């Protein structure tokens, strides 16, 4: 069972988490604990910024994870490489996944902008197989907008 | 109640948090969510950055906090102002604590180092008062000093 988000509502609230503030490394922590608070049935969720040709892992709320995933690996890795958001029902199916993928079992990887360039991506991992789908893709996508405009 | 934490294990833990690891906020990522799944009676733990003379949210495990602390103000602001570890009891007894505060009841807070510098502190909040004593402030304060030597 599945909790339903207030996808409305959170975006609303993720805007309070956002305005005004252009430490970025402080409105991706915050945004990661709002997420974390308000999504059900999920076992991590954060950050991973680009650097250096490679994502490395930033704010997050959940257990230790990853600090270096390379473009085009694992299912965060692939979500730069194809630069598209990635829904992924079963990662253990999932063409690329890789062992720091191993405690997720399904997931939700949204690629951040910033003038036409891949700066980083929102990921967010379940306990259970087939926990997003096509409505948490549109509203999570909505959430990262909120996000890129403030760091634009 | 409160369980015990078996310091002398979680310090080696994490070393390898830590270990080869050069970029700081993965690493303050990383040691939020180690300390947070081995300290019982804790709703917040994480780390706050001193920049431009204020201290600037980091990476942390809990609820969406305040992102600006000033020098000298709330348990926190204080921690950098004294340049010493605040052990806090009752945070709602503690001369200048702030509304940025209102959800700790105890607190820990240690200052980080860097060339004699304070760049920050790790910050530990809990939901009932007295959880900390000098014990855990020997140990956090270890710990502390393995994060300083790898940033170093």
């Amino acid at each position: 069972t599945i909790n339903p988000t207030n996808y409305t509502l959170l975006k609303k609230q993720a805007a309070s988490l956002i305005e005004d503030e252009h430490h970025m490394i402080a409105i991706l922590s915050n945004m990661s604990a709002l997420l974390n608070d308000n999504l059900d049935q999920i076992n991590w969720v954060g950050f991973y910024l680009l650097e250096q040709n490679e994502l490395i892992l930033g704010p997050f709320q959940g257990h230790p994870a990853c600090v270096h995933i390379p473009i085009g690996k694992g299912v965060c890795g692939t979500a730069v490489s194809e630069r598209r958001t990635q829904v992924v029902a079963d990662v253990h199916q999932f063409k690329g996944h890789i062992a720091c993928d191993a405690n997720s079992k399904s997931e939700i990887v949204v690629p951040i902008f910033k003038d036409d360039k891949i700066i980083g991506v929102l990921d967010i991992d379940a306990p259970i197989t087939d926990r997003f789908d096509d409505n948490d893709k549109e509203h999570l996508e909505a959430i990262v907008k909120i996000i890129e405009k403030q760091l634009a």
